[PDB]
């Protein structure tokens, strides 16, 4: 669709909610509108020149929704139908968690930034799996959901003993319904602050996850069409989400581990705790998203692309609002882009607008297709 009065109507309403209403209340209200399917669709064809892929995972367009937006997979269809090629649901944990004390999400309109200390609030693996299953069933009968990718972000409980025990439990429950799994070792907001990113630990963590996935394939007697009730009809790829608050050595050490473990991709990056010059946020705890994160994460993409010798596919996040923002991420080495803050500040038109902007920009820079632009800034 577009341009629409439908889009425009909701973007007035959203700007109103932004001025007057609590962020988390607004988010939940819009998730609820999405669940009842009264939000706009982008029914347009995506440019065959902005297709992209990660290994054998194929994206109709280079834009997805980041993790934390739909933690419980209650709104997947409606978010996808806004014009995104994929969504990363979660982060989920083996059991439900309330998360930290409310209010825990604050916005700063002028810097177009967000700070949050949610602390992995989610309904837990079992309920979210049931939600994802219902989505997969709907997807079989919904033409606008065909070839759309759902990844699942997985983490640990707040009091949990061993992180790995948690990841394995999630994999066994939800893995069959996922096109990829994102390992969340990077959230500030669960104590660590980082769920362990230390290279030896990570290596163990990556290996354990691949194995669980492998195990699902071995244990089951059904053919793949049947086992993988997902989009790809294959086993989920394994990504890891990294925090930008690391030093060059830590980054070098992580880069080696990713190569050693043969990880399918890295999501660069999560929220930062290194931002200070946001006045409204000075009394606040958590990680910062949005425009202030942009250059930090772009620089981080560049480094990890270099350190991994261009061998590991990158998913970019965040501070991405414009087609230019997207191209910067792509030329630094990202194959695909995730949006979060952009939806908060720019509303229903985020995917429609950013796709148009990037298409026009890819054209006016001589690139024949998107894949030509990946890593070209180096
Ligand atoms: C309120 C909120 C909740 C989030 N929850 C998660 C989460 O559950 N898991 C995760 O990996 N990232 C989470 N994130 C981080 C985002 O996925 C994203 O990486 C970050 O916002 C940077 O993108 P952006 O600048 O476009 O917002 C959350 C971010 C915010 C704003
Ligand atoms: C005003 C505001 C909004 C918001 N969240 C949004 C914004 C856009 C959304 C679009 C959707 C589109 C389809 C389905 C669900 C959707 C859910 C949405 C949720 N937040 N979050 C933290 N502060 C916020 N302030
Ligand atoms: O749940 C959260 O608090 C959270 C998780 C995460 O990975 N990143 C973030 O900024 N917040």
């Amino acid at each position: 669709e577009s341009y629409n009065p439908e889009f425009f109507l909701y973007d007035i309403f959203l700007k109103f909610c932004l001025k007057y209403i609590d962020g988390e209340i607004c988010h939940d209200l819009f998730l609820l509108l999405g669940k009842y399917n009264i939000l706009p669709y982008d029914t347009s064809n995506d440019s065959i020149y902005a297709c992209t892929n990660i290994k054998h995972l194929d994206f109709i367009n280079p834009f997805g929704v980041a993790a934390g937006f739909d933690k419980n997979g209650v709104c997947i269809d409606s978010i996808l139908k806004l014009g995104f090629s994929f969504i990363e649901i979660g982060t989920i944990t083996p059991r439900g968690q309330t998360g930290n004390a409310k209010p825990r999400i604050f916005r700063d309109v002028e810097s177009r930034s967000i700070i949050n200390s949610c602390g992995f609030n989610n309904m837990g693996c079992d309920k979210v799996t049931e939600n994802l299953i219902l989505f997969r069933k709907r997807q079989e009968e919904d033409k606008l959901l065909s070839k759309h990718i759902v990844g699942v972000s997985i983490g640990k409980n707040k009091d949990t003993v061993n992180i790995v025990d948690d990841l394995k439990y999630c994999i066994n429950k939800i893995g069959r319904y996922a096109d990829y799994i994102a390992i969340n070792v990077s959230s500030p907001n669960t104590p660590g602050l980082r769920d362990n990113q230390e290279a030896g630990k990570l290596k163990n963590i990556i290996l354990s996850v691949k194995e669980e996935i492998d195990n699902l394939e071995k244990n089951n007697i059904m053919n793949d069409e049947f086992l993988w009730f997902n989009t790809t009809k294959k086993k989920p790829l394994v990504f890891v989400k990294l925090a930008p608050d690391l030093n060059q050595e830590q980054k070098k050490e992580i880069a080696d581990v990713l190569l050693e473990t043969n990880i399918d991709g890295m999501i660069i990056s999560n929220t930062t705790t290194q931002i200070n010059d946001i006045k409204s946020f000075e009394n606040k705890k958590g990680g910062v998203s949005g425009a202030k994160l942009k250059d930090i994460s772009t620089k981080f993409i560049c480094e990890m692309y270099n350190y991994t010798n261009k061998q590991i596919p990158i998913i970019a996040s965040g501070g991405i609002f414009s087609g230019l923002d997207a191209l910067e991420k792509i030329e630094a080495g990202a194959s695909v882009c995730q949006l979060y803050s952009c939806l908060v500040f720019n509303g229903m038109k985020s995917a429609v607008q950013i796709k148009r902007e990037l298409n026009h920009l890819l054209y006016q820079r001589g690139y024949y297709n998107l894949k030509e632009a990946i890593g070209r800034k180096h």
